[PDB]
């Protein structure tokens, strides 16, 4: 329950063929996570996103992005399920979402100190993220 | 060419009655700024935005936001024209755009060290912003 290969991971940028039943297992460590159904809606409302799927259709990594298509984009969420980390998938998802976004002037995201090096190795630079967290709505605004 | 009052500043969240001719004077300090026509398109593509206007219809402050309406939003641009700063307008624009966004779990933005206190006084907290700047496209992706 340990050996892995990225060789039969496939990527897609639509929800065609993806059900909420295939979006379970995310939000590791979140106290009150969006459900898989809510994740599906989050993806549907993103400007762009990238999914990494095993052959059975389970989504084991994703990234989403907000964008105006003209000047700016931001990347709210990036996650690879723990058994699939350390293979380069997170970096690959980031490269793929940047391709989907195009060469916009600004692409920005927030992170904690521990993951700064992950992002620096992708070429991102570091400034201040000012933020709000409305923890009552951590599971998402309902439909 | 110095006295000001916010008393006849009006706010709006649509482009009704706003022309590109009324969106001049922004991007102070930018080497290759979006034109007013491009700014109009940026606003039109935002999830939400707030404009501050004088009685003649000139826009003298704005803020925009990207959002998925479910979990996350980000604020790419905030600017008040220099003769209108130091009256509370920037803070007011921020409060108004947060109202337009609603109580989403995440609201995030990037900034330099100098403006951190402005954002802390609005209740925002500080983390790392990881970012890319594609300076060739500073004036925006064309229509
Ligand atoms: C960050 C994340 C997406 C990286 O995915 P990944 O597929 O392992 O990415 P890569 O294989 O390209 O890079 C992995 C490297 O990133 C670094 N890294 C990732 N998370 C780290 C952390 N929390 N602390 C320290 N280093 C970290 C490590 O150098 C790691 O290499 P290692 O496995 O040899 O230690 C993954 O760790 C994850 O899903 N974490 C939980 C959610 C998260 O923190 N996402 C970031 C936005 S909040
Ligand atoms: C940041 C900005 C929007 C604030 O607008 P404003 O209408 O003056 O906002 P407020 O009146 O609510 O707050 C002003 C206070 O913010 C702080 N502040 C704003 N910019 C600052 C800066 N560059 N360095 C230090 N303090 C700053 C000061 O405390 C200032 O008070 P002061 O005029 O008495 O010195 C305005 O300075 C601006 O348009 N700057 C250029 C664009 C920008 O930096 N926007 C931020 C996103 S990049
Ligand atoms: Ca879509
Ligand atoms: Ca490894
Ligand atoms: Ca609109
Ligand atoms: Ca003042």
């Amino acid at each position: 329950m340990t050996q892995r290969s990225l060789a039969d991971i496939q990527f897609q940028t639509t929800l065609e063929g993806v059900t909420p039943a295939q979006l379970g297992g995310f939000f590791e460590g979140w106290p009150n996570p969006p459900t898989p159904e809510t994740l599906w809606r989050i993806l549907d409302r993103a400007a762009v996103f990238v999914l990494a799927r095993t052959p059975d259709g389970q989504v084991i990594g994703f990234v989403n992005a907000l964008s105006d298509g003209i000047l700016a984009a931001s990347i709210p969420l990036l996650e690879v399920q723990a058994g699939w980390r350390s293979l380069g998938l997170g970096s690959e998802l980031m490269r793929r979402v940047l391709t989907e976004l195009g060469d916009l002037y600004m692409v920005d995201l927030s992170c904690d100190d521990d993951v700064v090096p992950f992002y620096e190795r992708l070429g991102l630079k570091r400034a201040n993220a000012m933020f709000l967290r409305r923890y009552d709505n951590q599971a998402g605004i309902p439909a």
